[PDB]
């Protein structure tokens, strides 16, 4: 899944991908990338990696859902010229049924969010090397509770539209079972939702991982 | 040089282990540890080595020099009952002959650095399991320039006195000597001293090394 020196991979999700990044586009110099995995991702790149001279971007946003990545894809995605990019949603999607049961207008249900997945690859796959699709996640250990078993069937969505596409799909929430195993989720973030560091090393290494650099 | 399981691993120096660290004391829950190397250290070891359960503590200070450390090293380090004690400090000691050079109170000579660290080494080494030392560094690739000159004979008394106590020495510089063939100072740092998140992660994988967990 390697990725083609001299590219620009544009890094897309939520709060988790955000990190408070910088305005309008999150850039590798200073701290533009902010504090999280695709921080890291660069990081590593530049380290063990620097003459492949990847352009690191980040355009995650705090609170979106998939319809709200889908809106500002053109705009803040693709006018970027990437490459690469990746995309990291759905866990917004589940949450809100969760934390706002009655405020159904921010709901994102399985199948809109199966179909926006899909359109979005549908029209990204042609226009770059390659797209990557992240799990969302949940650091719950329990797959049983509500939550984390609504999170399964999205992330399962995810893989299937990865399969159907031929995109590679890297299964974030699985190296996160692993690890609860051995810590429990009070350790990785305070709300099972937001990382800390070492959770945002887990993203990180899944990611470079699957492109072949760990 | 390996860390049993169980281990507290106190980590101590200037701003570059600070990184704005807990006070009184930086521990690892949340971002305590700051957000560079320490902090990334210990990341790795829960995410690789969970079951090792090894406690990182930071009690970097920044503008210290080895004078500072020494001055406050039994009620900062040893009180905490380490089992690993990590130091890393020099830079400023040197620093301050260049950005203060008629300030000499704020300098610290290269025979004062040296016997302060045998002292540090000498009373450190009965009481704990293993002591590290890890180079200070200057993000200067032009090794004749005057003070890249004069951080490279600290880092040798440092080698010398980690080599006559039978210590590790981890060479920090060289790893940024390495990666400076490659990239240049200031992707690394606005101003050849304090890294961006890329040199945290030079420290640390360098550290991690040493270690045996990579
Ligand atoms: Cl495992
Ligand atoms: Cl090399």
């Amino acid at each position: 899944a390697m990725i083609e020196p001299g590219s620009k991979l544009v890094m897309v999700g939520d709060s988790i991908t955000d990190c408070g990044r910088a305005h309008p586009v999150g850039e590798a110099p200073r701290g533009g990338l902010g504090n999280g995995y695709v921080a890291l991702v660069d990081a590593h790149l530049q380290v063990l990696h620097p003459d492949w001279r990847i352009r690191v971007v980040n355009v995650g946003t705090s609170g979106n859902t998939v319809a709200d990545v889908a809106r500002r894809w053109e705009d803040d995605v693709m006018a970027l010229q990437p490459d690469y990019v990746s995309l990291m949603i759905g866990v917004n999607d589940v949450w809100r049924q969760f934390d706002m049961p009655l405020v159904v207008e921010r709901h994102v249900g399985i199948d809109e969010y199966r179909d926006t997945l899909r359109h979005l690859v549908a029209t990204t796959k042609p226009r770059v090397r390659e797209m990557f699709l992240l799990s969302p996640f949940y650091l719950e250990p329990n797959r049983s509770d509500p939550m984390r078993k609504t999170v399964d069937a999205y992330i399962e969505a995810m893989r299937d539209v990865a399969a159907s596409e031929h995109v590679p799909f890297v299964d974030v929430q699985a190296e996160f079972d692993r690890l609860l195993a051995h810590l429990n989720t009070w350790v990785l973030a305070p709300d099972r939702v937001h990382p800390y560091l070492n959770g945002h090393l887990v993203i990180a290494r899944a990611f470079l991982t699957a492109v072949g650099v760990l």
